[PDB]
């Protein structure tokens, strides 16, 4: 089994809308995603999620709720991405566009799945139902899933 690197993903999910960030630069530009990044040495995963949310969007939160964990495998890449997925409780602030990310709220009847990572179509419905999940997705490139597993869990 490959080594895995820890990442976070934060979904700012309100009753009728979700905040996503559009990757502005680099390959993959134009995809909407939650906020997050690599966990750093010495921080808890949740603190890394809070930190990345703030660094990427400007938003702070007092607490995050862990809602899922998803492992991504990419053909041609040695490491798995172990993504710990959190949802926000009560955000502070306004989201800020950076050179790398444009934030945007989407109503929950307008979730832009076709412009999100393909896996999101599978697990974000569970998140919306207040279900917790574990997933794994193996991608060839950015668009093609070759294998995946997904399970609702009681405890992430
Ligand atoms: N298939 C996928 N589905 C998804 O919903 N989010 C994914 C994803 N693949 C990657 N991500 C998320 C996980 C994490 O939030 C982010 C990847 O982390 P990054 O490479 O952005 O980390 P960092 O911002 O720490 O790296 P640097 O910007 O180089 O420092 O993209
Ligand atoms: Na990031
Ligand atoms: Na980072």
């Amino acid at each position: 089994m490959k080594a895995s690197r820890l990442y976070t993903l934060v979904l700012v999910l309100q009753p009728q809308r979700v905040l996503l960030g559009m990757k502005k630069r680099g390959f993959g530009a134009g995809r909407w995603n939650g906020f997050g990044g690599k966990v750093q040495e010495g921080e808890t995963i949740e603190d890394g999620a809070r930190r990345e949310l703030q660094e990427e969007s400007g938003l702070t939160v007092d607490a995050l709720h862990k809602v899922g964990q998803i492992v991504f495998e990419f053909v041609g890449e040695p490491e798995l991405m172990d993504v710990h997925v959190f949802c926000t409780d009560s955000i502070q602030g306004t989201p800020v566009e950076s050179d790398e990310m444009r934030p945007c709220w989407f109503q929950l009847d307008q979730i832009p799945f076709k412009d999100m990572w393909p896996d999101n179509s599978y697990w974000f419905p569970l998140l919306l139902q207040k279900k917790k999940f574990h997933g794994y997705f193996k991608f060839q490139g950015q668009d093609t899933i070759l294998d995946y597993t997904l399970r609702e869990v009681d405890t992430v």
